[PDB]
Formats: structure tokens, C-alpha cells, sequence
């Protein structure tokens, strides 16, 4: 009941070497051969084993100067740390073949900082062509400390320090149980100990382990600091991809807001206090994460120069808008051209493609970075390697901070400003000659919470003894997560001539906060894409059934590594972990319903699938179409020029079943 | 012990003529020759005595409309006043020969405003090529009102009104003595009577008459409003000079902070209040200087327009930074080119070379001018001629205001940002083949205070009789100033191959406030240049000895103009007044030490003096090198790629002897 895939001899060996690097991540097994290789591995001597002579040499210059020390906390948002990560990445990426790649990782495991290494290695496995189709573990199994509050962490430490339970019945009262040879820890979301404002209503979504894993994967698939030359025709669509990822996410987030009675993400000002604080319960081996109190003055002394930069970055965009056509960064740009999204997105991201370069440079200040830093409310870094981490210093923690959504909402709104320059689609562009959707029905939509466990053993240090006996996997975290029942969408379509067609499904809200029905005019960016697929219509009447379990845009829960070691002994590999790893998890498709049925709408659009003109398959198997991302809702709409027979809006209601509140799953006795 | 130099009777005559203008500056001896000349001198009639037809006619058109009247305060920061000052400057500068120049000045002295006259005269003498080699007295002897508090000034005034002392022994209690036919007045720094913030710890430095006089010399050697075409080579290096002057000044000042336990120069915002006030104790014959209380809100109604200007001026720069390469002011500028420092500096000073013009124009609004006005806290000028002066309307007083250092720290920092586009030097450019420094040794470095007197006679008004008999020199001010004992520096070098070499000496802090050692990466701009020189290396081992009083970047105290008359009778002039006019005074070379010995470091650089492809001899006898100013600390450094055998960092300690506190010298007993 987990989507499998079969696998040969050479594959399993490599995959085992790859997975070796994600276990006991913060320690070293002296007896493991990865260590014997690693200790003595000579990079200079091996120079002929890399595609890029200057990458080896650049790495070597940095490595003698000195890399970040071990145990210190790694973040890519800081110059020196990132530069070392990139130098390391290149070395992984330009290794002639697997053997060389493997050995280089061995050395790097042994000699360099843990976070820096996993960061670079993870990315490398995703980017190397010979590695395509291999599997990596879930971010939460690799970095467990970042996916869980203190309370849990500390129970784990205590149990480990005691080598078990002094009182099993007392431990039980704290949600700690022995299940055969596992220690299982129940975990509440933070609102169960902290309700310091209404945003805490959303913790089952913002603290969700999958959602946060999802953002991490997105970063890794194409990090901002690197070109996208490797992905070919997506290079000319990179900005579009950046807008759409964020647009989709904020729609999804917004949906969660609506169902907990919260409305719009609030606007903010670099020159004013920001309302909602963030009080993180994460610990770092060396420090606590930094808090932002409520009404925090973003314009305090330490931030003056920072705010001057950020304000100018924005103002420079506002200038672009005002002048329509202009030259910036070596490019004549026209805001009338829909292709300009590429520039717009690239600018807001300060990625390598903005400059037409392979890697970004220190003097090219990113807006995202400094915005993250200021809103993170940290004191000034002590030095190049010693900073006070906030949620927004890591891709694995960002979604936890309401301020993150404020920051990307603002960015998305500026891109929407650019999108106002595009002419709206006319009838002719949308009309599907002789095709009409006559009905849509939907099975009941119910959400519900359900326990989920993940391997949390990397959070813990084992003894020399335990590392040798390989007893390194006995810590699991149990947590209630959002889920929903599978559902069919029944679509009835009429057409004169048989034809190849594209079907698209979107989710959007039905009402604003006041209970007025949504116009497309104001609300086209609040539509969330559920699925696209192709069918063949016949003359007459058509019945199209599509199940939620088969929506192209979502993945299944990933499998724990231990379960993957099991499968590799059988020649099996978890399919969704191989090629669908960076999709949103299925269980989070729907926002949490209400007991009464919260009102939403399904938008179904059917259009002709002409041929395979402009065709994305290098980055994402997403857009085998000539069409903008989120077509037909990638620009302003006029309600009356828009609605055509091959469109259907269906009113639907999202229900919720069982326990309403995650914490009711975590009570003892 | 004053460095002398011999001269002929033609010089003495011209020199006496030049000096005559600085006697009794606020009055007219209608008996003196300068009067007879001045009264009747017809300018129109003498048009053929000027290199520039239209400068004469421009002047005479200005003069018929009317110039700034007598007695009112002049400052070059106000449009109409500047333009009259320049108009008069041209007249002085284009005089055919000395005779013409002299008669012209006589006219200007009798008929024009005295601060206006003096300002132009001073510059003219430095600028006229036929005046190179001449001596001008110390600015504190010329504008003694600017170099002393109200307290001393009032005592001086009281003594003149009474025509002496009613009570010798009561006078003594007030720090007033008669020695010879002189009145000596002791004077404290302002902190002995005012302690409104911590910045008052530093008034022996910021109130130092030498330091302030220094800044006025710097301005006079190259006014922002005038092209540098007359200095040839320096033109393509003007911006670099501007940066270097402030960078140096601020390193020196920062050192005074550290020894007084005060740390970094605070940053500010145009949109926020600024913390540290200034409460000037200086008097204008017409008005009091403006006060800025602590927590002065920069952004009040009267400043809304000026602050919109400052902000765009800054932001345009942030945009240049973000753009890297761009066309500004009719020039394509590239930020990876180190030579762009010319444009960078010019942009911040808004000097004539920014526009490639002879003289700046009214509509070319200056950033520094408007920062000075905003921070000056004055109410709006009454009219074109009537303003409420602040320390920052004058070069003679600017250094007295903590806000001065914050303004230029601000500008320097923005320049540092651009410096990040420069590639750091490699091993290769810094490495002296076969040369190594084995040791550096320093004599004890000690500071101490000793009394210093100056002629303050210009602050006082004499009677018709006294003006006749020429008893007009009788007022001296006695004030403790910082000084230091002479010290030697032994450099021991090894070289296999004999050759010419440059030796450079730099001073720097050793620790921040936390007492962590300065890394070069962060702290390269906190280095202060003490000395530049060349020697001949031989095969083997050499000892290079250099005394602190051979240091090229510093000068001895000026001698009073009275003593210059004594000397001119022997046919002598003091050397350091003639060609070392605008260096910092030697006594202020070192920061005030502590009695336990404050930790600094001394940096010593030795590199080949190859040829002299391009060397500075125009304004400054300074960089006889193709090397950037502050080479090799003119751009960001990499600790690892930096240190080579021909560099030496030595830990040094700065002591202090006798009284720690200046006021202790002015106690009567
Ligand atoms: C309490 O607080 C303090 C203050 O923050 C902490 O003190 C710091 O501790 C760390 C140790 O954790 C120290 O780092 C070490 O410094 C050693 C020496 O530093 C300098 O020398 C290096 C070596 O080069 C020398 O070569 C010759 C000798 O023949 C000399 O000519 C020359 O002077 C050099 O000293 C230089 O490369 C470097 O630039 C330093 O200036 C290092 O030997 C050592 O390096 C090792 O460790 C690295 C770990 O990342 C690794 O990259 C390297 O490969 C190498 O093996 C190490 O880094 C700091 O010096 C020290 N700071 C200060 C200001 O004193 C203290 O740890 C903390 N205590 C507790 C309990 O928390
Ligand atoms: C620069 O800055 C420093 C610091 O601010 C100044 O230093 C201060 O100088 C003061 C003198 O001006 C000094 O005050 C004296 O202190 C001594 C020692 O205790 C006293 O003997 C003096 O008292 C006499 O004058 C008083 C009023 O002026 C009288 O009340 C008093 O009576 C006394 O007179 C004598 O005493 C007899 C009374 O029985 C009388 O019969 C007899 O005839 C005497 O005349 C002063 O109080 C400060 O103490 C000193 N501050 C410090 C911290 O040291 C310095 O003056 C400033 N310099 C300049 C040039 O401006």
C-alpha cells in the first residue's frame, strides 16, 4: 500500500552508500569504511577525477584558509558559510563519476561541519545526473531538532541519559512509551503550551513536518545562488516558477486562515512596528532561537542600514513599474511582454540568472536574505560563524514564523503589480469550440487528524558501544497530522468533434470575510491548482472520473530510512520519494474543514491539447504546455470576458471529522 | 628647535605684505599703506592686470549689486555668500603678478566683509603659483573667536574694557596673568564646565586647536567648489583623496574613543532622533551658535524637504551599488574597476570634478551641505546674509561636534560598501621576493599634556591710538594640549638581493571592546598611517632606524606671527609652516595613553620602489607611488592571503605621564 518500484544489484549498493550518510549524522563510526576512506582521502592527488579543474583548486584554497568548525550551526544566508557550501557543492557536482563522488563525501563527512555537509550533499544528490532517480530521506529524519519543540527534545535527552525509563508508568503520563525496542514520544504543537496571539490557531499547518519538509526540498531542487543552466528551457521561465511556488503556497495558507476565522495576511512597513510576535520553542546545540516580541520596531538602531537597503530594493521595483520599458542588469525589459515575469521573479530573488552567472557573489545583496534577517529580530552576528538563529535562517524552519508569510505575501503582491500590465484573456483565447462542461459532482470532502511517526534518532548521541552494535535507531516522535478521505471528481463534458483536451482543477474560496461571493476580478490569485491531466473527447457526451489519490501535484508520505533498508533487500524503492519528493504532501491538500462544512469552490477548465510545443520535463514534469503557470489564472480577469462554456464553477463544502484539536490525541490515562 | 629655512629681502618684503593682512583683522588702520592703496584702487581701470577679462567683469557686476556687508558672519555653505567668495577668489587668482594681487587684496580688506576677505585671501595664497613657498599664520591666530569658549573670550573682553587688571591677585584666581607686556589667559576644555554626555571625555581632542586648524587647511588646499585641474595628476585621484582623508581622520578619532572607553562611532537615521547633543560654548559678535539637545528629532517639519533630498542622494548610491555598472553624470562607471574610487569620492563631496567643471553651481545641491544644515539644528536662515551659525557652518569648528564624525563615518561606510567590489590583493602583489622582516622594536610610547600659548589678539578691538602705536598683539591664550615623547622604530630586514624599497608604518587597535583581537578582514579601515619612506637594501641583514620626528605625515606647531616677524628680520621662515602647512600636528600623533599602557598594534610594510611611473607632487608630496593611498590597506583584505615575509605586526603599548586631566593644569595655586 506504498507505491513501489523495482531495482537492480548496482542500484542497491549505491543507494546504501548514499543512505549511510544520513544516519548518526552528528557522530563518526571509526569502524565504518566511509571513515577509513574519508580520513586519508587526498584531494590534490585526485585532481584528474573532476570535470572542473578550477573548482578543485578553489576548494583547495578555501580548505587551507579554514572551513567553518564542527558542531557550530550552519545557515546559507551568511556569506562565508555559503561560500564554503558552494565550493563543497561544486566538488561533489564535478566529480567524474560515482566512486569519486562517494569518496569526496567520505572525506567531507569526516572533516567538515555537519550541517554544511548535509546541505551540500543533499543538493548534490538531487543535481547529479547519474544520481537522478535515487532516493533521499525526509528532511525531518535528517534534521530532527528543527522539526520539533524543546519539550519533546528534552524528554528524548532525559531518556537517553537514563538509558531508559526509571518509571514506565510515570513516563507514560508524559507521553513516553517503549514499543518493542523503540522509544515513542508524543508531541503537541506549540499552541498546547503557548497561545500568545491568534496566529497560534494555525500551528497544525505552519508547524506541520511535511509542509516544512516541502519548502526545504523546494530550495534544494534549485537553490537561489545557482544558475539553472542545467535545467535548459526552465532557465527562461525561472522567475515564473519562483512567483508560482510562492503564489500557490500563500493561497494554501490563506485557506487555512479562512477556516480558523482569520482573513487577510497583514501588510507591514520597514519603518513601523510589526504586530504579531514569534516565540520559537526550538533549541540549537549552542543557543535558543531568537524571539520577536509583539509590536517589534523593525526600524531600531541596529537596522538602519539594513532598512535603507531593503527600502531601496523595493523602491527600485516601484521605479520599474512606473517606467514600463527600461534597461536594467544588461537587459532591455518590457513590462507589456508577459515573458517579463522571468526578470520580475529573478529580481525579487536575486538569483544567479538575474546576472546571467553560474553562482551568486557576496556584493550582490539579496533582498530575501536581509529581509529575513531583520524580521528574524536576532542580535548582530558575533562573527562570520557565530549568529543567533531565528526560524527564518533555515528553510526547514521558515514556515513556522507568521512574519515569513507577510514577507512573501508582500513580494507576491509586487509581482501582481507587474501583472496588471498584461492584457486580460479574451473570449477567443479561452473558448473551446463545441465543448461544454454540463455537470460536476464531488464526493464528500472531509478532513481529519491522524497520528504519524518519524525516526528522530539523529537528534541523539550514541555511545561508542551503540555505534558499533549499530543500535542507532530507537527514537520515534508520534504526532497528529492533517489528512483527508480520498474523493472523486465527476465531470460531464459535451463536444461535437472528438479531440485531445487538457483538464485543470483549481480550489478557491467561496466568500470573503463579509460573506460576499468572490469575483474573479479581485481574487484570481487566491485559486489553488489541484490537478491537471489530459483526456480524449469523443463526439457526444463524456464522463470523466478523477480521484484525489491520482492528482499529479501531490505526493505520498515518505517512508522512514529503516523501512527503505528493508525494501532494498527486496529490490524495491518508494516511488514518490524518487521522482515526486518535492511535491506537496497529499494529506495536506485540503484546509481543515469545519464540522458544518466550510464553503469553497472547485474550478474546472477544459481546453484543447494542441500538440507538445513548449514542454517542461527537466526541472518539473509539471508544464508539458505552452501555457503560463496557473493558466488561465496567471493574470487579471474580467468576469464577463472570461466565463466560457468549457468552464465550470462548483460550490463545495469541506467537512471535518473526529477530534477537532490535535492535542486531544496526546492525552494520557 | 624650529626647522628654519633661509630667504632673500625680496621674499621678506612680499612676506611682510602678505602677513600685514592678518593683523587687527576686524579694523582699519587708516594710516597704514594698505589703506591708501585700498581706498582709491580702481578695478575697472585695471582690467588689463588680470589673466581673465570676464572674471573681472563678473566680479564688478556682482560688486555693483553689493556684497555681504561688514561684520556679519561669513560661511561658504550658503549660496550667495559662496558665489561672492568665489567671485573674489577669481579676482585674486587671475591677478597678473604679485603687485596686482597685493593692491587687489588691499581693496578687498578695506571694502569687503572680513570673513569673506580672509577666506578668499587664505585660499589665494595657497593657490597662486607665485606664492608657493610663502607662509600664512595659524588659522587659530586668524580666527581666535572660533578656537575658544565664551569664558576665555569674556575674560579677554573684560580686561580690554578695564584696560588692565583692577586686582592682580584676583585676576590670578581667574587664570589671568601679566607676563611682560602680554596678558596670558589660561583656558580649560569645555568638559571642565559641561558634561552633557560621554563624548565630553574627548574634548581635549575635538577642541584641540591644532586638529581643527588642520581641517581648515585641508579645505583650503582644495575647496570642494573648485576643480582640481591645476593639480594635474591629482585630478583622476580626487575621490580617493577625499575618502582617504576622512578614513584617516576617523581611525585617529576612533583611537581616542578606545582609550577613553567609548567604542564605535554610533550610526543614525534621517528618520529617527539622534542621541548625542552638542552645546557650543562659542560666541558670534552678532549671535550664539545653535544647540542640538540630546534626542533631537532630525525629521521635524522644517527638515521634511532637506531629508527627502538626503535620502534620495543616499538611495541613488544604493542603486549604483546594486547596478555594478551604469552611466552616471555622463560617464560609464564600473564598480570592479578600482579607479571608480575617483567617481565614488567625488559623488559624496559633490565637488566640481563630479561635473567636470571649473566651479560648482547653485543648483548642484550638495549632500554634505544639507547634512550639515540638518544636523546643525539651526532655525532657517533669516535672509541670504543672516543665518544662525552652528559648529558645522565652518571648517574651523566642525570637529567640535560629535555629529561631524557620525556624518563622515556614514559616508565613509558607504564607500567601504563599494570597496567590496574590488578584488582583494593576492600573495603575488604583496610578496617582496627574497626580503623578510625578522624583528621590529619600539621605544616607549608616552603621552603627556603640556601648556601651549597662542596670539588671540584678533578677538579684541583696539583704540585709534593703540592702532597707531601698533600695540595690538598683547593677548595670549594658554591651554594644555596633548603631546608625546620622541620614539624610535628599529626594523631588521633580511634580503639576498640589494634594491630600493618603500617602508610604510601604520598604527591600529589590537582589540575591540570585548577584548577580542582585531581580525584584518573586519578592521582594515581602522589603520592610521604614521610614515612613508624609501631606503636602499643590501644583501645580508640591515637595521633601519626611524625617529617619530622624521615621520613625513606630521608637522611641528606653527609659530606665532609675531615670531615670524622676528625671524624675517634675520631672513628666516619656519620650514613646517611653508610646505608642511596641512599635515596633522605631531603632538596629536598618538591617542592619549593610559597609565598602565594601552594596547595597540604597529604595522610595518616593506615593498619595492620599482621606478616612479606616476608620483604625487601636485597638491601633496604624498604618494610618490603608483600605489593607491593607504596601500596596502586601501581595500578589503583576506587574513590568509595577506600576511607575507615582508610584513610585521608588532604589539605596542601607549603610556601616559603626569596629569591625566587637562583641567589639572589650570588650577591656580
Ligand atoms: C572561551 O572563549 C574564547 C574566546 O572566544 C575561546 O578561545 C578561542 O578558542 C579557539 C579554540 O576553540 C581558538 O582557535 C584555535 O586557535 C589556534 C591558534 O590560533 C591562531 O593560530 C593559528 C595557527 O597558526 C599559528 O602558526 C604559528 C605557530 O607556529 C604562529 O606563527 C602563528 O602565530 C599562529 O598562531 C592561525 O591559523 C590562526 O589565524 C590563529 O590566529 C589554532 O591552532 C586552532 O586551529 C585549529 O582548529 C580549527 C577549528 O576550526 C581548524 O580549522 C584548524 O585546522 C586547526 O586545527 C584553533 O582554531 C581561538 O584562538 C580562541 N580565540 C581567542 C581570541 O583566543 C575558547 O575556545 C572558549 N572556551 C570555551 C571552553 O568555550
Ligand atoms: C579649569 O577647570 C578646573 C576644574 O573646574 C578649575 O579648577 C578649580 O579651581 C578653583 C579655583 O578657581 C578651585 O577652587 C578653590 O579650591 C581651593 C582648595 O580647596 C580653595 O582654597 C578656594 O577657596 C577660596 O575661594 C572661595 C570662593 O572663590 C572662598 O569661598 C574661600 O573662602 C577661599 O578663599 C580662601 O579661603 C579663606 C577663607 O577662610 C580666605 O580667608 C582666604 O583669603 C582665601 O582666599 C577655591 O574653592 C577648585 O577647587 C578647582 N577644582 C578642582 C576640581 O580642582 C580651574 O580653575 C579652571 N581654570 C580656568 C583657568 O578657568
Amino acid at each position: 500500500t506504498i507505491k513501489t518500484k523495482n531495482v537492480d544489484a548496482v542500484f542497491v549498493e549505491k543507494q546504501k552508500k548514499i543512505l549511510s550518510f544520513f544516519q548518526d549524522v552528528s557522530q563518526l563510526n571509526t569502524d565504518d569504511e566511509y571513515y577509513k576512506i574519508g580520513k586519508d582521502y587526498d584531494i590534490e592527488m585526485n585532481m584528474d577525477n573532476y570535470t572542473n579543474k578550477k573548482a578543485v583548486e578553489e576548494f583547495l584554497k578555501m580548505y587551507r584558509t579554514g572551513f567553518m568548525p564542527k558542531n557550530l550551526e550552519f545557515s546559507v544566508f551568511y556569506d562565508k558559510m555559503r561560500d564554503e557550501a558552494i565550493a563543497l557543492f561544486h566538488l561533489f557536482y564535478y566529480a567524474k563519476d560515482f566512486e569519486t563522488f562517494y569518496k569526496t563525501a567520505c572525506f567531507a563527512r569526516v572533516h567538515l561541519n555537519q550541517g554544511q555537509f548535509l546541505y551540500a550533499f543533499y543538493i548534490a544528490v538531487i543535481q547529479r545526473s547519474d544520481c537522478h532517480g535515487f532516493v533521499v530521506p525526509a528532511p525531518y529524519e535528517v534534521y530532527p531538532k528543527m522539526f520539533m519543540n524543546m519539550e519533546v527534545l528534552q524528554k528524548i535527552y532525559v531518556t537517553k541519559m537514563q538509558d531508559g525509563l526509571i518509571n514506565p508508568e510515570a513516563a507514560a503520563k508524559y507521553g513516553i512509551h517503549k514499543e518493542n525496542d523503540y522509544f515513542v514520544y508524543k508531541a503537541n504543537y506549540s499552541n498546547a503550551v503557548l497561545y500568545n496571539n491568534e496566529e497560534q490557531r494555525l500551528t497544525y499547518f505552519t508547524e506541520d513536518i511535511g509542509m516544512n519538509a516541502y519548502y526545504y526540498y523546494f530550495h534544494s531542487h534549485l537553490p537561489f545562488w545557482w544558475t539553472s543552466e542545467k535545467y535548459g528551457a526552465l532557465k527562461e521561465r525561472r522567475g515564473e516558477v519562483y512567483f508560482y511556488f510562492y503564489q500557490q503556497l500563500l493561497a494554501r495558507y490563506y485557506f487555512e486562515r479562512l477556516t480558523n476565522g482569520l482573513g487577510k495576511i497583514p501588510e507591514f512597513s520597514w519603518y513601523s512596528p510589526i504586530k504579531t510576535g514569534y516565540y520559537p520553542l526550538m533549541l540549537t546545540k549552542f543557543t535558543p532561537f531568537a524571539q520577536r516580541p509583539d509590536y517589534y520596531n523593525l526600524h531600531t538602531e541596529e537596522n538602519y542600514e539594513r532598512v535603507r537597503f531593503l527600502d531601496t530594493y523595493e523602491k527600485t521595483f516601484v521605479q520599474f513599474l512606473q517606467k514600463d520599458h527600461f534597461e536594467a542588469f544588461g537587459q532591455k525589459i518590457d513590462f507589456h511582454d508577459p515573458k517579463a515575469i522571468n526578470f520580475v521573479g529573478n529580481y525579487w530573488q536575486d538569483n544567479a540568472d538575474l546576472y546571467g552567472e553560474e553562482v551568486t557573489k557576496d556584493y550582490q545583496r539579496s533582498y530575501e536574505v536581509f529581509a529575513r534577517r531583520v524580521l528574524g529580530a536576532a542580535p548582530m552576528p558575533f562573527d562570520k560563524y557565530t549568529f543567533m538563529p531565528s526560524a527564518m535562517d533555515f528553510y526547514q524552519t521558515s514556515l513556522r514564523d507568521p512574519a515569513f508569510y507577510q514577507l512573501y505575501n508582500r513580494i507576491v503582491e509586487y509581482i501582481v503589480e507587474f501583472k496588471q500590465y498584461l492584457k486580460p484573456y479574451t473570449q477567443d483565447k479561452l473558448y473551446f469550440d463545441g465543448v461544454k462542461i454540463t455537470d460536476v459532482k464531488v464526493d464528500k470532502l472531509t478532513t481529519f487528524f491522524e497520528n504519524f511517526e518519524f525516526d528522530a534518532s539523529n537528534s541523539v548521541y550514541f555511545s561508542k558501544e551503540e555505534i558499533k552494535n549499530n543500535h542507532v535507531h530507537d527514537v520515534k516522535v508520534r504526532q497528529p497530522r492533517l489528512n483527508h478521505s480520498p474523493f472523486n471528481v465527476n465531470i460531464e463534458v459535451d463536444s461535437n468533434v472528438a479531440s485531445d483536451a487538457v483538464v485543470k482543477i483549481f480550489l478557491a474560496p467561496k466568500y470573503d470575510d463579509n460573506g460576499i461571493p468572490l469575483t474573479l476580478e479581485d481574487n484570481w490569485m487566491k485559486f489553488f491548482e489541484l490537478d491537471w491531466f489530459t483526456t480524449k473527447l469523443t463526439a457526444g457526451q463524456n464522463k470523466i472520473i478523477r480521484n484525489s489519490n491520482e492528482f499529479v501535484i501531490f505526493k505520498e508520505d515518505s517512508v522512514p530510512m529503516t523501512e527503505i533498508m528493508k525494501m532494498l533487500d527486496e529490490g524495491k524503492v518508494p516511488f514518490d520519494m524518487s521522482e515526486e519528493f518535492c511535491y506537496m504532501p497529499k494529506r495536506l491538500m485540503l484546509p481543515r474543514g469545519t464540522e458544518g462544512g466550510f464553503p469553497f469552490q472547485l474550478f474546472v477548465f477544459v481546453y484543447p491539447f494542441d500538440n507538445k510545443g513548449k514542454d517542461l520535463a527537466p526541472f518539473e514534469s509539471f508544464v508539458l504546455d505552452n501555457k503560463p503557470l496557473g493558466f488561465p489564472l496567471d493574470r487579471p480577469v474580467v468576469d464577463a470576458l472570461f466565463k466560457v462554456p468549457n468552464m465550470y464553477f462548483k460550490d463545495i463544502f469541506i467537512y471535518h471529522e473526529g477530534e477537532r484539536f490535535p492535542y486531544k490525541f496526546n492525552i494520557p490515562s
